[PDB]
């Protein structure tokens, strides 16, 4: 469980992306994949959240 | 790890809110109860993404 998150963790790369990809290199089930999505905040939220404020 | 999410998933309560009673009541690794997070849109997501379109 955590310990393969701390080995499938690394940087937002292309296989970030893809978590399918991960899935597989590690045989693990999807769950454990999108738990890595939902930290990552760059692969979890995908446009901005607010639009901030009018200039 | 699918299983255990099938038992856990359930409706949009005040167990949702707190995801670690969810993990200790399984007895499961925050790993498990964060997928659920992710997977429930209105666990994930707080606020409005964007705020549409000014009238
Ligand atoms: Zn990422
Ligand atoms: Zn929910």
């Amino acid at each position: 469980f955590l310990d393969g998150i701390d080995k499938a963790q690394e940087e937002h790369e292309k296989y970030h992306s893809n978590w399918r990809a991960m899935a597989s290199d590690f045989n693990l089930p999807p769950v454990v994949a999108k738990e890595i999505v939902a930290s990552c905040d760059k692969c979890q939220l995908k446009g901005e959240a607010m639009h901030g404020q009018v200039d």
